């Protein structure tokens, strides 16, 4: 599923991400835009052989099991394919674990490079929330 901007904002709000660990909703929407272009089916392979999955591009070296990343942890205890669903619940629940691990949203390279320090409230402007 490819989400609309306000549709995703509403879904993330219902799943408890607004101000989760102090990150306002616009941060999560901005990160999803530049990680996946709001496409739940996005996958990208990394140089080390791991792969990133879903709307928030969660990596198989640490967070999910894809059966082909040797020596990986499955810290979210989920198959990586569950992260590609039109239902974002599994991606959101895993992202909450990631953002709590010490480095905040700096775990998402595109957030650090394209969202951090910008007017992220613009990503939810105009949405009925
Ligand atoms: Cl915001
Ligand atoms: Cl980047
Ligand atoms: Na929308
Ligand atoms: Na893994």
């Amino acid at each position: 599923k490819v989400f609309g901007r306000c549709e995703l904002a509403a879904a993330m709000k219902r799943h408890g991400l607004d101000n989760y660990r102090g990150y306002s909703l616009g941060n999560w929407v901005c990160a999803a835009k530049f990680e996946s272009n709001f496409n739940t089916q996005a996958t990208n392979r990394n140089t080390d052989g791991s792969t990133d999955y879903g709307i928030l591009q969660i990596n198989s070296r640490w967070w999910c099991n894809d059966g082909r990343t040797p020596g990986s942890r499955n810290l979210c205890n989920i198959p990586c394919s569950a992260l590609l669903s039109s239902d974002i619940t599994a991606s959101v629940n895993c992202a909450k674990k990631i953002v709590s691990d010490g480095n905040g949203m700096n775990a998402w390279v595109a957030w650090r490079n394209r969202c951090k320090g910008t007017d992220v409230q613009a990503w939810i402007r105009g949405c009925r929330l």
